[PDB]
């Protein structure tokens, strides 16, 4: 089935492209299987380790990790599965949010040409949408002075193997999508917009709302604890928080799960 368009990854490829002059990535890993790449970094720079422009990837991901708590499936070989890490501490705190939202941008923009369907783009915070469906998902975790970038990326995953609301590549189109261009692509541009963030580029900003499928829809946030809003999206702040409207009140989320409506 689709085994076949399942090669394994290339590691040795992969370094010699993204490891040298001219690039920020000083480490490249590519291990069969593990618990959660995210979990595995946060591990490593709890050891003292210098994380700062590391990256691991893995084949297959047994215990991955969602946002507030939930959880990441995964079959071998049919996602781009990684983690990256990020020296944070001389960036303010309170921008500490829009490293998240970069990060889906970059995403996007790796596998944006070979996909063009309605509704696709970036759900806020971090969600990559086409066609309705989820592509990508991204977690950022703390570890000072680091902050730990995870990323699933569905290429040949099918939807009935993981989740009911997600999509892959290949059920967008892709006949055979190669992970090894990909995870290149990927890492590129991942590099660019950690740089923009970093010195805080407005251009980051604007390439954000540029391709975000929230801003100036209605929604249903569904807020940490239980609770619901619905209003309508209008912008994101300095800070990377949802700015919502509801009924002519602002109504600002640093962090929920958000439903785009009729
Ligand atoms: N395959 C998948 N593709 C679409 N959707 C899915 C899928 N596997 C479940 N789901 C569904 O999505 C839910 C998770 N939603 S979420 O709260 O926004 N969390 C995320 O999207 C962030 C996920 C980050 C995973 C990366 S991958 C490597 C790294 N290590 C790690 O443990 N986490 C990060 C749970 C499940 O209902």
């Amino acid at each position: 089935d689709r085994d076949r368009l399942r090669p394994p990854l290339d590691e040795r490829s992969l370094r010699d492209q993204l490891i040298g002059a001219g690039s920020g990535w000083r480490q490249l890993d590519v291990v069969a299987q593990t618990g959660s790449t995210n979990a595995d970094l946060l591990a490593r720079a709890a050891s003292g380790a210098d994380i700062d422009g590391v990256v691991l990837i893995a084949e297959h991901q047994t215990a991955g990790r969602g946002r507030h708590g939930r959880g990441w499936a995964a079959t071998a070989r049919a996602q781009i599965i990684l983690s990256v890490g990020v020296r944070v501490v001389d960036v303010p705190v309170q921008a500490w949010g829009w490293l998240s939202l970069a990060a889906g941008l970059a995403v996007l923009d790796s596998v944006a040409p070979l996909i063009p369907p309605a509704e696709t783009g970036l759900k806020w915070p971090n969600d990559v949408l086409a066609r309705g469906g989820k592509l990508a998902g991204i977690l950022a975790e703390v570890a000072q002075p680091f902050v730990v970038l995870g990323v699933g990326l569905n290429v040949t995953q099918a939807p009935e193997e993981v989740d009911p609301d997600a999509t892959s590549l290949l059920d967008l189109g892709v006949a055979a999508p190669d992970r090894n261009r990909i995870a290149s692509r990927l890492l590129r541009e991942l590099e660019a917009r950690i740089i923009q963030w970093r010195n805080a580029n407005p251009q980051l900003a604007a390439d954000y709302r540029a391709r975000s499928l929230t801003i100036g829809s209605r929604v249903r946030v569904e807020l940490p604890g239980g609770q619901d809003v619905v209003g309508i999206a209008r912008d994101i702040d300095d800070q990377g928080r949802l700015c919502l409207d509801v009924g002519g009140r602002t109504v600002v989320v640093s962090a929920g799960d958000v439903v785009h409506l009729r």
